[PDB]
């Protein structure tokens, strides 16, 4: 099974100077349980703005740099290879990703961020004429998360 996993806000920005807009512990913990036990697929940029390979998952990421070996991450180097991966892969960013990706993955785990917030990288424009909401289902707010947030869980239709 192959998912898109991101959070992007209201005007789809999902990121600002290689780090996420928003402080939002809730949506990390959301991302914790859903690809615990799973396979992240990243790119480069990405992996290098989380800096070590996420514990207790498969850690993947594409690049060109051959040079690139790096303890306690699978290196791949074409977009292809992704579909190689066994279990459920996650792909996991970063905008090249998405782009790259959004036509090819059964479903996505979008995080809307019911804000706006300034950003240089976006999520791709898609449609829900093309994707069936699975689940929508209200983040809550409290003291360390308040910012509004909705988990959705897309299917491609048809
Ligand atoms: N809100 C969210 O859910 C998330 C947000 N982000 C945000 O996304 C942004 C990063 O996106 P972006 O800048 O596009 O970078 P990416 O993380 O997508 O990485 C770009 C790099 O990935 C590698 N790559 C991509 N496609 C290929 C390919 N087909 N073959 C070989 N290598 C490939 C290249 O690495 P190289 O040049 O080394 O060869 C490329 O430079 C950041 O701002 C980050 O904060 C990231 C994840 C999640
Ligand atoms: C771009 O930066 C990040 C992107 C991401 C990617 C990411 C974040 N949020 C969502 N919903 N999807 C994603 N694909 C993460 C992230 C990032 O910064 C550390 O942090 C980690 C937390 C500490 C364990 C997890 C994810």
């Amino acid at each position: 099974t192959l998912s898109i996993l991101v959070a992007h806000d209201l005007q789809r920005v999902i990121g600002f100077e290689n780090q996420l807009p928003w402080h939002l512990p809730n949506d990390l913990k959301h991302v914790k349980k859903l690809s615990t036990g799973h396979t992240l697929v990243m790119g480069r940029k990405t992996f290098e703005s989380i800096g070590k390979p996420l514990p207790n998952r498969r850690n993947v990421v594409l690049t060109s740099d051959t040079s690139f070996n790096v303890e306690g991450v699978d290196v791949i180097h074409s977009i292809e290879d992704i579909y190689q991966l066994p279990g459920h892969v996650f792909i996991f960013g970063g905008q090249t990703l998405f782009e790259e990706m959004i036509d090819k993955v059964d479903d996505m785990y979008i995080t809307v961020i019911e804000g706006k917030f300034r950003g240089d990288t976006f999520f791709p424009p898609y449609t829900f004429e093309d994707w069936e909401v699975a689940s929508s289902v209200e983040g809550k707010l409290d003291e360390k998360n308040t910012i509004p947030h909705t988990f959705l869980h897309l299917i491609r239709k048809k």
